[PDB]
């Protein structure tokens, strides 16, 4: 398998959004390039803040698309276009609404399920990138949905996505490598402690 040399994390800019749980994607990407060392710049040529260096001997980039969450793609498209990056080595790190917080899921293919940030990006480069769905809860019906996707978590459910996401972050080392199959079973196993 390809390696993953492109990480991607989705989200709305400003500081009014950075904690909501539709930037579970943003969380994922701002910490690994914290982790790593790894400079998120203004990237305005392809409408995102970007980075790139060297994560467990491997040079991979970080794009946080600055569009707005339905716009991705018009980061997330020309971004990888213009470096080549193939759609099986990237890694897009998102909400999941299907999945409660404190699960996680690493998935190959597949369409949006619905997400309108994934919906964005399908269309031009294909489903088969790999994506971390991180799991936020649903609220209960179809009318909360954009007030929960756009809401902050309390404390207890804050504590069970970021344990997740720390679970991910420590997997990123057999992503960058090609091992993708063992990275799957082992973010999928996760269960909070």
């Amino acid at each position: 398998m390809s390696n993953i040399s492109l990480i991607v994390g989705l989200g709305n800019p400003g500081s009014e959004y950075a904690q909501t749980r539709h930037n579970a994607g943003f969380w994922f990407v701002e910490q690994l390039a914290d982790k790593y060392g790894i400079t998120l710049k203004n990237d305005p040529k392809f409408h995102g803040i970007s980075g790139r260096g060297n994560i467990e001997g491997h040079d991979v980039r970080l794009l946080l698309p600055m569009t707005y969450m339905n716009r991705s793609g018009q980061s997330v498209v020309p971004f990888s276009k213009f470096y080549q990056i193939a759609p099986e080595a990237i890694l897009i790190a998102h909400d999941e609404l299907d999945m409660n917080p404190g699960v996680i899921r690493l998935k190959t293919g597949g369409g949006h399920g619905g997400h309108n940030g994934l919906r964005d990006i399908v269309p031009h480069i294909g489903p088969n990138f790999h994506r971390l769905r991180i799991g936020i809860g649903h609220p209960g019906s179809k009318e909360r949905v954009s007030g929960h996707v756009l809401g902050k978590a309390p404390s207890n459910e804050q504590s069970l996505m970021d344990g997740a996401i720390d679970h991910a972050l420590s997997k990123v080392k057999l992503l960058v490598q090609g091992q993708v199959p063992q990275a799957m079973n082992q973010i999928n196993a996760y269960k909070p402690a």
